[PDB]
RNA sequence: GUCCUGAUAGUUAGUAU
RNA sequence: UACUAACUAUCAGGAC
């Protein structure tokens, strides 16, 4: 059951938004989704009506795939309207005009990603004259060449009576580092782009009392890294000798070995960093994993790096002999096993999480890390430590979550996630049987997670938005926010925290009424260096400078050729300097042999290589359409056998 | 499970003016 | 302040 009775500030915000374009700024849990749903319900009298003579429909936009299901479910639950869902997996590329028209006629509210909406707009399937309300989710992304900004260019050229109402939702207006004197400039730029107003609640005290009364308490904890033990210094000396002999080999290096020797250099640096930050046991684990993963890579490699791997195995042997020698006397020595930072983290856990476990209360906690290897190793260590049936560690169950779709061009990284397993892990966390989670900045925003009693910043935030979001994650009663900082950087972090506090104070000051943008402010929209290509006038499909290379690559890919060869186009550059005293770049392009066009194509002289490439792609698109490889809708020809 | 193309954010070096 | 080259974290769209 939802809160049928709205709060007074919700009603005030709805009344304000019904009049003009507005952007709502509120903290998490205020209920911005409820406001959006209510606004959709209010204007429901313009939606019903056939689409073949001038009907209108309402659109919703999001950033990530999982949010589609959440928002569709919320809308379907709270109100009784037909709702559709569309993402990039159903192969919506191959649809024709008739299928799109049928879908538009059948539904009343649509929820799709931004890229799909842009693709629909560019190819002439909708003219933006049949939209009654358009909603931006996480509106603070509209900067530079983001799809949100490219959508507004079509809004720019419309008439006065065709303009649909625009609404946006956000939590932090700024999205990057900003000294306290640039906040007004950033806010004005954002307001100019979206052509709306930034407003907040006039009863923010009531909102804070009702919901934000669970505001977390900040605690700063310091640690010192110059407390290495005898094992640490012994291993450090071992790596020192190893890097000395490696430098000797680099002095005696030759061709086809400098790259290999640099690979050994980076491996040794990684090992040293892991040992310094985490401790000896993690170094042992990483060395063993590196051996087991390089076991498969032994084939078709030069003998010199086999010898290097042999000496690496020798250092493995000596270090494991030393580790066993101490283990014969350590008997699971906690202080020697881990670095000082891990000891401090363990102390914090005992101080707060175990103490809460002593009381009859539920436990939920998250740990934020920067890299991915660190998250994996921390989960391994915590599980291993809890497995020993310790008195204080028998109630801690740990799992980790890493970003999907984040496959690099290398570093398979020992069971990368890159799949739907995020859904399974999050379902585990919501259901129960998991109190502690390790996350590499992937659950920060736009995901439903349960209330957490404790949040730990194992690493420092990098800008205002990250700090605000991570602070807002914790919402349970008596929640605590903890930041761990080295000793020598305390003053620098204190200055940065003061800056963040000042920015937050200015943002709250913004609560007062603000002047609406003038028409010239909207006219301050920048223009691209070259105009688009409209073959059928202003109402037809277009090709833009920012949507040409991808289209060319798609057309090349759909060519009939061998499945083992992509046959992508190739590019070259030529540089020249003219009397403007700024170096000029001119690009060039060539097509694969399969396409009917075999001729070099040259773009305009452009200041940067990016723009030269874009110009060449645009000219190639022109030449392709003139020949007849693209249909009436500027799509690749869909001829099939 | 592979192989391409775009978008945003932090750091390092060289180079203007 | 603009350009060139490396490293780290996140997202979307089409091929086999
Ligand atoms: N009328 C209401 N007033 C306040 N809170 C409400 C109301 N109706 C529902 N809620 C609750 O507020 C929560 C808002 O969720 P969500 O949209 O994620 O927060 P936010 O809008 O801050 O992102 C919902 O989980 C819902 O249970």
């Amino acid at each position: 059951e939802d809160e049928f009775t709205p709060r007074p500030y919700q009603v005030e915000l709805l009344e304000r938004a019904m009049k003009k374009n507005t952007i709502v700024c509120l903290g998490t849990g205020s209920g911005k989704t409820f406001i959006a749903v209510m606004l959709i319900k209010e204007l429901a009298h313009e939606i019903r009506g056939p689409f073949n003579e001038g009907g209108k429909r309402t659109f919703f936009l999001v950033n990530t795939v999982p949010l589609v299901n959440q928002q569709a479910k919320v809308i379907r639950k709270h109100t009784s309207l037909k709702v559709g869902e569309y993402v990039g997996d159903m192969g919506v590329d191959s649809w024709n005009k008739e299928k799109w028209n049928q879908e538009f006629e059948k539904h009343q509210v649509l929820v799709m990603t931004a890229q799909i909406f842009l693709d629909i707009l560019n190819h002439g399937f909708i003219s933006l004259s049949q939209v009654n309300l358009l909603i931006f989710d996480e509106c603070h992304h509209a900067v530079k060449n983001h799809p949100y900004r490219q959508i507004m260019r079509h809004y720019k050229n419309l008439e006065q009576n065709d303009r649909p109402r625009i609404l946006g939702l956000t939590a932090s207006v700024i999205n990057s580092k900003c000294k306290p004197n640039q906040v007004e400039k950033k806010i004005k730029e954002l307001e100019a782009t979206l052509n709306s107003r930034v407003v907040t609640a006039s009863d923010l005290e009531e909102v804070a009392v009702q919901k934000y009364a669970t505001k977390p308490k900040e605690i700063i904890v310091s640690y010192n890294s110059d407390r290495k033990s005898d094992t640490s210094e012994v291993i450090e000396n071992i790596i020192n000798q190893a890097l000395e002999q490696l430098s000797n080999i680099e002095e005696t290096s030759n061709l086809n070995d400098t790259n290999s020797l640099k690979q050994i250099k980076k491996v040794l640096r990684d090992i040293k960093n892991i040992l310094d930050e985490l401790g000896p046991w993690c170094a042992h684990r990483v060395i063993k994993s590196r051996i087991r993963q390089l076991e498969k890579r032994e084939s078709e490699t030069a003998e010199e790096l086999r010898t290097i791997r042999e000496l690496l195995q020798s250092i493995f042997e000596q270090i494991i002999n030393v580790l066993k020698n101490l283990e014969k006397l350590q008997k699971n020595n906690s202080v020697e096993f881990v670095s000082p930072k891990v000891k401090k983290l363990l102390e914090i856990l005992k101080q707060y999480f175990s103490n809460n476990n002593n009381s009859s209360k539920e436990l939920c906690g998250i740990i934020f890390v920067e890299r991915r290897y660190t998250a994996y190793v921390l989960y391994k260590l915590l599980n291993e430590l809890s497995a020993k049936r310790d008195d204080d560690f028998s109630f801690i169950k740990c799992d980790f979550v890493v970003g999907h779709n984040s496959s690099p061009s290398s570093k398979e990284k020992s069971t990368e996630m890159n799949s739907k397993k995020q859904k399974e892990v999050l379902k585990k966390f919501r259901k129960g049987e998991c109190n502690l989670l390790v996350a590499t900045s992937v659950v920060e925003e736009g995901i439903d997670i349960p209330k957490c009693n404790l949040v730990v910043r194992f690493d420092l935030p990098k800008n205002f938005r990250s700090y605000v979001q991570s602070k807002g994650r914790a919402r349970a009663k008596n929640s605590k926010y903890i930041i761990m900082v080295e000793e020598d950087e305390k003053n620098k972090f204190q200055e940065d925290l003061n800056q963040y506090q000042e920015i937050e104070k200015i943002l709250l000051r913004l609560c007062h009424n603000r002047d609406a943008p003038s028409e010239e402010d909207f006219d301050s929209f920048e223009d691209e260096l070259l105009p688009p290509y409209m073959p059928y006038g202003t109402d037809g499909p277009r090709v833009t400078m920012s949507s040409a290379i991808s289209l060319l690559h798609r057309y090349c890919s759909k060519l009939p050729s061998d499945r083992f060869t992509t046959l992508t186009p190739k590019f070259t550059y030529i540089e020249q300097n003219n009397e403007e005293e700024n170096k000029m770049f001119r690009c060039t392009l060539r097509l694969p042999i399969n396409s009917p066009l075999r001729e070099p194509i040259t773009g305009q002289p452009m200041p940067s290589k990016k723009l030269a490439k874009r110009s060449a792609a645009l000219e190639a698109c022109k030449k392709l359409h003139e020949m007849g490889e693209l249909d009436d809708h500027l799509l690749p020809v869909k001829i099939s056998r």
